[PDB]
């Protein structure tokens, strides 16, 4: 028989970790 | 013939977004 | 025959790099 | 002081898996 | 001291639910 | 006066939309 269709599209995969300390704040 | 194969894998994931900013900087 | 099944889904992905440095300290 | 200004938006949550297969076609 | 500093990002949200079923099957 | 306080979260993250339809069905 012919191939069955595609396959649905992978789940979204999650946002990374919060990032690094920000700078310092007004001299 | 017999019943045909399985399709492809579907379409892909999505990369995940980047995390959110970190914290405050110090003073 | 028939056609086959679908497809698997995508395959995960990795999740997202992490944030950008956070906010200048405040005043 | 005067409280500082609101932050922003948090940033869009991720469109939800894929749904379960379809039902079987007409008899 | 001046205005205080902008307020934290609103937070992360939930993935959204899984979607429709799919199309029914073949004939 | 002290140093102005941190403003009030920005708004939440919206919550995710529904995922994709699944696949096709069986015969």
């Amino acid at each position: 028989g012919p191939p069955g269709p595609p396959g649905p599209p992978g789940p979204p995969a999650l946002p990374g970790p919060p990032g690094p300390p920000g700078p310092p704040g007004p001299p």
